[PDB]
């Protein structure tokens, strides 16, 4: 015992996971399982659902006895968790049947231990698997290079128009004051991979999102220094950021 | 074709010059000559015209076949003069009877190219000429300077009066909670021409203007380390902040 | 004459000192005698006091020709105490029976001199001598990690409970999301003397104190970086930081 013992090396991670979409919903349900934690939450008006997949490589030491669900608030569950330093060990801590979740810091040199109970909340369990097989364009590029843009364009609109055709990405806003349009060209760049700008498009796509949520999306850079973009006519887009086991997903539907 | 391309170097240049003045006044007309810009903007009570001028020699590119008035709310220009980044090459151009400007920022590898269209506003060009020969008094010095004495002595009064004597340069302050003082003596530095306090007297003056004015008009500094001030006792304050190949001019009213 | 002139090398040391108390209390009331200043404020629901000592040493130049009484409103005063730089000299100068105490900033070169004339309120001065000679328990810590302990547990309640027992300190506050529990050892580091955490425990304690008022007190960092902190189940307790001539303390009342 306990039945739950998951151990971060550093709670730097779990902060930043937290961090990548603390904003975006009020409520998340966890899973922690044998195999490592799933998690997803979704918004007020269900357009945008939250993913999250850690798994057991990624803790330093992890131990599920039996599945479980902890319903909790995206809050209080951050209030807790800005309470570590990023070097701390970190322990998430579960019983059977649990009221709460014990979270545990502590030092590397054994001096001290700052130990945080979070009550549990109440959360029927509808976990969805709405992932589609094919999507019609998949793109990544440097997640900073996103954010860039998002944070731009939204200044003139409360919605951003993602355009892809055969080499060319392109993303739109229009408003009162004027509109926006950055066009960016894929490349590979041998001597810096991590600002290459790759797209396979099965057939182009032009769909429009709002700005409220992709401003919310871009802050899984915490995570990831790239973000892969899949994008379908018919079903919402799916914003991934991996970690070294697991990943970060935000599916968001389009505006009709 | 087109009528109007201004392509400076770097945006950075033109982000700092509407950062110089985008917080005292809402509406400005630009005009853009054979031989370079001109700019006025008036705030609402008018006590406080902005006069720019940006010559030929400060763009990599320049070409305006007629002259063209073009209005913009500040608001709006500075949203999408922010849509940069510092190095990007950025360039204004307009057409014949422009019902719009367009901002073009491009990438230093042709990688990624953001295009932006800021509606124009009608205003009647009633551009100023309220510059005077002679000014009762002319000093120089460094604008951090002027901007540590004008946010200092702000925390005390609405109003910060500037009297100068033969050899002394004197802000002082009145307010409920006290008063302040602040006394620069003028000095040539040749360690470092930067740090130096110029003035010449002609007149002795004793003038009063309003603080919210001058912490607007301090905010020139983003354009150079010096700041010049011309002050006349029948006329509005004169305070330059030089360009390599123009200037920023803030013509203040004093107080009655 | 003047009757008082003090002259801080640099303004740095003054306006950390005011820095440190400066939140909690509305008006104080400064005591410059010939061996030195001493200073005490009171906050509106009198649970908490502050109590400064500066011996003539931590004064390049000191004279007082006789003790005043110096009633300050901290708004109007630390306005005044900002308008410095850190290595500014700085000298309060006051004169018989004042109206007014004069702040003088002067340059290390001579160039300018800041003068600020504060106006003092009228405040029956009843010094309180509340010290006590034992207390149940006396400990001392870096004062960021009673920082990092209070801004964290504060996240969680209103209150803040400290529990001493030998060889254990512990923090704890208790809330409607949850509950949080640090729990630091004693220990002396001779590779850093600075993280060393110091206990004397003659009687166990548990007490309750309002985090908003920790949250003051953990602003006398500005001036140590260690705090002392005594505790007595009868009296307030006791947080001292302190200066190289002097020190800062600030004495609290347990919640009932």
């Amino acid at each position: 015992h306990h039945m739950l013992e998951a151990k971060f090396e550093e709670a730097s991670l779990f902060k930043r996971i937290i961090d990548g979409f603390k904003d975006c919903v009020q409520l998340v349900n966890f899973q922690c399982k044998e195999d490592g934690i799933i998690a997803q939450a979704v918004d007020d008006s269900r357009v945008l659902l939250v993913s999250l997949e850690i798994g057991v490589e990624a803790f330093q030491e992890y131990r599920c006895d039996h599945p479980v669900t902890l319903g909790m608030d995206l809050t209080s569950l951050s209030k807790i968790l800005a309470c570590g330093n990023n070097t701390d060990t970190l322990t998430l801590i579960a019983d059977n049947t649990p009221d709460s979740i014990i979270l545990l810091f502590e030092d590397t040199k054994k001096d001290r231990i700052a130990e945080y109970s979070l009550k549990l909340m109440d959360i029927d369990a509808d976990f969805l698997k709405i992932e589609e097989l094919q999507y019609d364009s998949t793109l990544s590029l440097p997640s900073s290079e996103f954010s860039k843009i998002v944070r731009d364009l939204s200044q003139l609109s409360d919605s951003i128009n993602i355009m892809i055709t055969k080499e060319t990405i392109k993303f739109v806003a229009d408003g009162d004051i004027g509109s926006g349009s950055v066009i960016i060209k894929p490349f590979v760049d041998m001597e810096h991979p991590e600002t290459s700008i790759k797209l396979e498009m099965d057939q182009p796509v032009d769909l429009t999102f709002g700005a409220k949520y992709l401003l919310d999306i871009i802050k899984g850079s915490s995570l990831s220094d790239r973000v892969g973009i899949r994008l379908s006519s018919e079903a919402p887009a799916l914003f991934q950021f991996d970690l070294k086991s697991g990943f970060l997903q935000f599916f968001l539907a389009p505006k009709f």
